[PDB]
C-alpha cells in the first residue's frame, strides 16, 4: 500500500501535465512521517533540465502560509498582540482610520475596504504609506472578507516592524532556520539561480515573478518540494520543532471566523474533514476569492480539521493541504498556473485513497 503511493500520483497529476502543457511539476505525500517524492517534466524547457528535489519554484499565495506563521512566533514572543492596530508599529500610521484595523484583521482580510491588488500606480515605499494613510472605511471593520494581498502584507509589514529586521531577513534568518529549511527564499541567492525553474505562462513564455509593492509577505516566498515536505511535517506534527515555532504553529491552525463551509485561520483556510469535494473546491470560488463576503463568528466548531492553501504566480502554480488526524499531507508545485479545480480535485482522490 505504501508502493500504492506513486501510481495514485500518477493517475490523478500526471494526466494535468499533458492536458495543461505543463512544462514541470513535483507532488509530494507525506504519511506517517514518511516522504514520497514524485518529479515530472523540466524545470526549464529551453535548457531541457529535469525537476528534481533542488528544483525551486515560485509558491505565490501559499507564502501568506508563512507571513501567518511569522505572525504566530512574534505574537507568542510578545512582540505584537493580535488585537494592536498598525499604527503602534508604523508610526506614520498613527490616528488614521486604517489604526482601526487590528492585526488579526488585516491578516484575516477583515478591514472592510481592501480589495486583492494595490492599485497598479502603488509601487515606491512612499506610495504605499500614502495608500495606507488615504485609506478609509467602506464596510464595517471585521465584518466583511476580501482576500487582499495589501492586508496581509500590512500584516507581514507590522510583523517585521514588531521583530526589528526586515520581513525577508525575519523569515530566511528566523522562520526558515526554525523549520528546518535549507531551500526556501524571499530572494534567490546567486549559487541557487541554476535551480530557479522559469515559470510559463499561459503563451509558454518563460517568465518569473515581477516586483510590487509588499509583494514578500503576500507572495513571494520561493521552495523546493521537500522544503515544503518539511513544512507540511511541522504543520503535522509540531512536537519535534522549537517551543516557539510550534505555538508559532499552533497559532496559524486556529480559525477565527466562518464563510458558510470555509473557516478562515491565520493563512490556511479550514474545513471539518472529511470534507466533501465541492467545499474545497468552493472555497477558492470567483464569489470566495474576487468579492466581499460576509462572515460569521465560527458556530460549529470542527473537531476533526483539514487545512487547505493555493498558490500562483502568473507562471506557477501551488496547492498544499494536511489533515492532522490521518497524519497526511500533499504539496503540488508547477511551473505553469493550472486551474485550482484540478489540483484540488487531484489531490482529494490521492488522499482519500490512501486513507
Ligand atoms: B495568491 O497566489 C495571489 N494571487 S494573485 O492573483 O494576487 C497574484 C499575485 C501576483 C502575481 C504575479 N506577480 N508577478 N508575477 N506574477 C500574480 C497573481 O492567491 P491565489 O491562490 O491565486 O488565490
Amino acid at each position: 500500500k505504501d508502493q500504492e503511493i506513486k501510481k495514485l500520483v500518477d493517475q490523478n497529476f500526471k494526466p494535468l501535465l499533458e492536458k495543461y502543457d505543463v512544462p514541470g511539476m513535483a507532488v509530494g505525500v507525506i504519511q506517517n512521517n514518511k516522504k514520497y517524492e514524485m518529479y515530472y517534466g523540466l524545470q526549464s524547457v529551453q535548457d531541457k533540465k529535469a525537476v528534481n528535489s533542488n528544483t525551486i519554484f515560485e509558491l505565490g499565495s501559499v507564502s501568506k502560509l508563512f507571513t501567518a506563521t511569522a505572525g504566530g512566533y512574534a505574537k507568542n514572543k510578545g512582540k505584537i498582540s493580535f488585537d494592536d492596530t498598525p499604527g503602534k508599529y508604523w508610526k506614520e500610521l498613527k490616528n488614521t482610520p486604517i489604526d482601526q484595523v487590528n492585526l488579526l484583521q488585516l491578516a484575516t482580510y477583515t478591514s472592510g475596504n481592501l480589495a486583492l491588488q494595490f492599485p497598479d500606480e502603488v509601487q515606491t515605499d512612499q506610495q504605499v504609506l500614502t495608500f495606507f494613510k488615504d485609506w478609509k472605511p467602506k464596510n464595517p471593520i471585521g465584518e466583511y472578507r476580501q482576500y487582499s494581498n495589501p492586508s496581509i502584507g500590512l500584516f507581514g509589514k507590522v510583523v517585521a516592524l514588531s521583530m526589528n529586521k526586515p520581513f525577508d531577513q525575519v523569515l530566511e534568518k528566523t522562520i526558515f532556520p526554525a523549520l528546518g529549511l535549507k531551500h526556501s527564499y524571499v530572494n534567490v541567492p546567486k549559487t541557487q539561480m541554476q535551480n530557479y525553474a522559469f515559470g510559463y505562462n499561459q503563451e509558454n513564455q518563460p517568465i518569473r515573478v515581477n516586483p510590487g509593492p509588499l509583494d514578500a509577505p503576500a507572495y513571494g516566498v520561493k521552495s523546493t518540494l521537500p522544503d515544503m515536505l518539511s513544512f507540511i511535517h511541522a504543520n503535522l506534527n509540531p512536537q519535534k520543532y522549537p517551543t516557539d515555532i510550534q505555538r508559532a504553529i499552533n497559532e496559524t491552525h486556529q480559525g477565527r471566523y466562518q464563510v458558510n463551509t470555509m473557516y478562515q485561520a491565520l493563512g490556511w483556510e479550514e474545513f471539518s474533514y472529511p470534507a466533501t469535494l465541492q467545499t474545497l473546491l468552493d472555497s477558492n470560488s470567483e464569489q470566495i476569492v474576487m468579492k466581499p463576503n460576509k462572515v460569521t463568528a465560527i458556530s460549529k466548531e470542527p473537531s476533526v480539521k483539514m487545512y487547505h492553501k493555493t498558490g500562483s504566480t502568473s507562471g506557477f502554480g501551488t496547492y498544499v493541504v494536511f489533515i492532522p488526524k490521518e497524519n497526511i499531507g500533499l504539496v503540488m508545485l508547477t511551473n505553469k498556473r493550472i486551474p485550482n479545480e484540478e489540483r484540488i480535485k487531484a489531490a482529494y482522490v490521492v488522499l482519500n485513497a490512501i486513507k
